[PDB]
């Protein structure tokens, strides 16, 4: 399998770090002037992680439309994602205003609220049906409707209400809960399963706004999700699946948001996910059926 073979060549030569550095060097650099405005200081989790001005998402509110989020538009694959940082105590209302204004169906969360004894993002969703959340600054209501805790992830149904208009929508929260505190997963099996669970839900589909993907910084684990998904999608769209080059797909995603894939291990893991994902697609995690 084309890339598989390259994969193995990089392993033999032990050059993941060198491959990864080439990407860091070749990546786009665009300005992030709005992100750096003194007034957005508390809207950014990390100083070194900002959205480029050209692909940033804008809040449809007057005066301060800023949120640390980017639209990654994959023209060939026909997929769009909004990669964002994990909400802060002060940006949960902005986070949901965005979900609302962008017409997203799903939110993909790839971290735990606490990891390594530290807080990785705010608790931005209700944990109990009877205890709903209200975000006064953006005038929105959010209710946990149902929760389905599984082995490697938890899916939640939430109801988001725009208090101004009393309009409501169902939002699906797909929460991968098993990313290990250090390094990356040993096998992609579970991440691939989770990705395909997200697809199944319609959250990545054209009839809805872009999916909202986040981790803590919104470039590491988050990059892996979008990169893996796009690559797989391209492999069954093209006449020559082997022609799909991950490094080049990654460089294209980085035109829209900086840092996607933060370590050589994340890179190696992404290859793995695509390779094993393609191999699954070409023959238990799913029904032997072919009803469709
Ligand atoms: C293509 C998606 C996928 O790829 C996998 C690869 C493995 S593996 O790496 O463990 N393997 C070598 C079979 C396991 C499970 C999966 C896996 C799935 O779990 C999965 C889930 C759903 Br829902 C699907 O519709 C499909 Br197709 C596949």
């Amino acid at each position: 399998m084309e890339m598989e073979k390259e994969f193995e060549q990089i392993d033999k030569s032990g050059s993941w770090a060198a491959i990864y550095q080439d990407i860091r060097h070749e990546a786009s650099d665009f300005p992030c002037r709005v992100a750096k405005l003194p007034k957005n200081k508390n809207r950014n989790r990390y100083r070194d992680v900002s959205p480029f001005d050209h692909s940033r998402i804008k809040l449809h509110q007057e005066d301060n439309d800023y949120i640390n989020a980017s639209l990654i538009k994959m023209e060939e694959a026909q997929r769009s994602y909004i990669l964002t940082q994990g909400p802060l105590p002060n940006t949960c209302g902005h986070f949901w205003e965005m979900v609302w204004e962008q017409k997203s169906r799903g939110v993909v969360m790839l971290n735990r609220v606490m990891e390594k004894g530290s807080l990785k993002c705010a608790q931005y969703w209700p944990q109990k049906e009877e205890k709903e959340m209200i975000f006064e600054d953006t005038n929105l209501k959010l209710t946990l409707i149902s929760e389905d805790i599984k082995s490697y992830y938890t899916v939640r149904q939430l109801e988001l209400e725009n208090l101004t208009t009393q309009e409501t929508r169902e939002i699906l929260h797909f929460h991968y809960t098993t990313w290990p505190d250090f390094g990356v997963p040993e096998s992609p099996a579970s991440f691939l399963n989770f990705l395909f669970k997200v697809r199944e839900s319609g959250s990545l589909s054209p009839e809805h706004g872009p999916v909202v993907v986040h981790c803590s910084a919104g470039i590491g684990r988050s990059g892996t999700f979008c990169l893996a998904d796009t690559c797989l999608l391209l492999m069954d769209k093209r006449k020559d699946p082997s022609s799909v080059d991950i490094k080049k797909v990654l460089l294209e995603m980085r035109k829209f948001r900086m840092g996607l894939i933060q370590t050589a291990d994340q890179l190696r893991f992404s290859y793995l996910a695509v390779i094993e994902g393609a191999k699954f697609i070409m023959g238990q995690w799913k029904e032997l059926s072919h009803e469709d």
